[PDB]
C-alpha cells in the first residue's frame, strides 16, 4: 500500500478533485473505517505522566469538527487533535480556500476556522465519550483545538467558551495564538488571556480536567519567542504546539499558487518549524513538552523535531500527498532510526540536540 498510494491513487485523486473535495471524502471514508488496521514498546511515550501508544498524532484542521476520530486512531496515529472548533457555527472564506503546491509537497490554505461549533462538536464528542475513556486509558488521547469566531469582540471569552464546553470531553486543549486566517490573532495581552483559560480550567472537576496548551506560529519575532516562553513558565501552561502554517514564502517555492494568501504547510515548513521547536526547548529549559509539527514525512522528519525537544509529534500535509500508509512508515523508520542512533526508546532521544 504506501508506494501505491504515493505514486498511483493519490496522484490519480489530486488529478479528479480539488482539495476541499478530496479532503471531505476523506473524512468520510476515515468516519468509515474504510482502512486497513502493533507498536513498538519504544514508541511509547509518557507525557506529563499519561501514556502514548506511539508518539505520531494528526494535527489539527484534518477533523475539524470531530466526525472521524475512531477511523484516526484505526489509521494507527497515537493521538488525535480535533478542530479548530469556534463557539458559534461558522462558514469560513468562499471557494476556493485550500491550493495544492505539488512542486512543494506542500499546501496552503485559508479556510478562516470554518466549523460546525461548539454545541454540535459536543454531542458529536458526547456519543462516544466513555469509548474515549477507554481509548485514553489505553494510550489513546484526544486533544481539542479551539478557535474564535471571526466577529467576536472578545477573545478571551470565545476560548473560555470553549474550555467550559469541550474541556470535559479532552485530554487536552489547545489555545492557538496561531491562525493565518483569522484577523487579529503584548505579553500582558497574552498573559491576561490565557490565566482567564487557566481559571476556566481549574474549574472544571477532575476526571473532566484537560491539559492546556499553547500552538504558536512559525513566524514569531525572537521578542515574541521569549515573550511566550516566560509566560508558559510563569502560568504553569502545560505545553506548546510547535508551529502551525507559516504566513512566509521560503524562497524557492515552485507551485503556480504559491502567492495565494493562507498558511503554508508541508515540505517548506519543515525546518523552520524545526528550528522554532529548538528554540522554545531552550527557552523554557526543557521543562515544557512540546508537540513538534510541520513537514513531516518521514522517520528522519519525526527524530529531528524530537531531538530538537518535541515529545511528540503530528503530521497532517503528508496525508495528502502519500496516503493513510504514511503514519505506519513514519512510525516504523521512526523506530528503526531510534535504534541505529542508540536510543532505548523515544523518551531518551527528546531533546538530544541540546544534550539531554
Ligand atoms: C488524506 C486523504 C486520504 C484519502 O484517502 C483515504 C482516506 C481515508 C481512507 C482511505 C483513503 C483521500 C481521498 C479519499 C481522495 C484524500 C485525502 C486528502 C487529499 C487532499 C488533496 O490535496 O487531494 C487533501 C487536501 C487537504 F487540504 C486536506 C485534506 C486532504 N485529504
Ligand atoms: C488544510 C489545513 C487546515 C488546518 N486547519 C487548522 C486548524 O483548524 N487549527 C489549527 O490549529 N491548525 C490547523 N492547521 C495547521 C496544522 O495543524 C499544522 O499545524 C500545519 O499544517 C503543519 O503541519 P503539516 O506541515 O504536517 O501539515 C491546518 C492545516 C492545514 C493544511
Ligand atoms: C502536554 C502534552 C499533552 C499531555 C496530555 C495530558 C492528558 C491529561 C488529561 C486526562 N483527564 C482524564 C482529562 C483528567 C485526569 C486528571 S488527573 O486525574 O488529575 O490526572
Ligand atoms: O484557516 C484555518 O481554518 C486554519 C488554517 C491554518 O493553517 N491554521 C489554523 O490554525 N487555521
Amino acid at each position: 500500500d504506501e508506494r501505491f498510494y504515493a505514486e498511483h491513487l493519490m496522484p490519480t485523486l489530486q488529478g479528479l478533485l480539488d482539495p476541499e473535495s478530496a479532503h471531505r471524502l476523506a473524512v468520510r471514508f476515515t468516519s468509515l473505517g474504510l482502512l486497513p488496521r502493533q507498536d513498538s514498546d519504544m514508541l511509547e511515550v509518557r507525557v506529563l505522566g499519561h501514556k502514548f501508544r506511539n508518539p505520531v498524532g494528526i494535527a489539527a484542521g484534518f477533523d475539524k469538527h470531530g466526525e472521524a476520530v475512531d477511523g484516526l486512531y484505526k489509521m494507527g496515529f497515537g493521538f488525535v487533535e480535533i478542530g479548530s472548533v469556534t463557539p458559534k457555527p461558522q462558514e469560513g472564506n468562499p471557494r476556493p480556500r485550500v491550493f495544492r503546491l505539488p512542486e512543494d509537497q506542500a499546501v496552503i490554505n485559508r479556510y478562516g476556522f470554518n466549523s460546525h461549533g461548539l454545541s454540535v462538536v459536543e454531542h458529536r464528542l458526547r456519543a462516544r465519550q466513555q469509548k474515549q475513556a477507554k481509548l485514553t486509558e489505553d494510550g489513546l488521547p484526544l486533544g481539542v483545538n479551539l478557535g474564535k469566531n471571526k466577529t467576536s469582540v472578545d477573545a478571551a471569552e470565545d476560548y473560555a467558551e470553549g474550555v467550559r464546553v469541550l474541556g470535559p470531553l479532552a485530554d487536552y486543549l489547545v489555545v492557538n495564538v496561531s491562525s493565518p486566517n483569522t484577523a487579529g490573532l503584548g505579553k500582558a495581552e497574552l498573559r491576561r488571556l490565557l490565566t482567564k483559560v487557566l481559571q476556566e480550567r481549574d474549574g472544571l472537576r477532575r476526571v473532566h480536567r484537560p491539559a492546556v496548551l499553547v500552538k504558536i506560529a512559525p513566524d514569531l519575532t525572537s521578542q515574541d519567542k521569549e515573550d511566550i516562553a516566560s509566560v508558559v513558565k510563569e502560568l504553569g501552561i502545560d505545553g506548546l504546539i510547535v508551529t502551525n502554517t507559516t504566513v512566509s514564502r521560503p524562497a524557492g517555492l515552485q507551485g503556480a499558487l504559491r502567492s495565494e494568501t493562507g498558511g503554508l504547510s508541508g515540505k517548506p515548513l519543515r525546518d523552520l518549524s524545526t528550528q522554532t521547536i529548538r528554540e522554545m526547548y531552550a527557552l523554557t529549559q526543557g521543562r515544557v513538552p512540546i508537540i513538534g509539527v510541520g513537514g513531516v514525512s518521514s522517520g528522519q522528519d519525526a527524530l529531528e523535531k524530537i531531538r530538537a525537544g518535541a515529545s511528540l509529534v503530528q503530521l497532517y500535509t503528508a496525508l495528502t500527498f502519500w496516503g493513510p500508509p504514511v503514519v505506519g512508515k513514519v512510525k516504523r523508520e521512526l523506530e528503526a532510526l531510534l535504534k541505529e542512533q542508540g536510543f532505548g526508546g523515544v523518551t531518551d532521544a527528546i531533546g538530544a540536540d541540546h544534550r539531554r
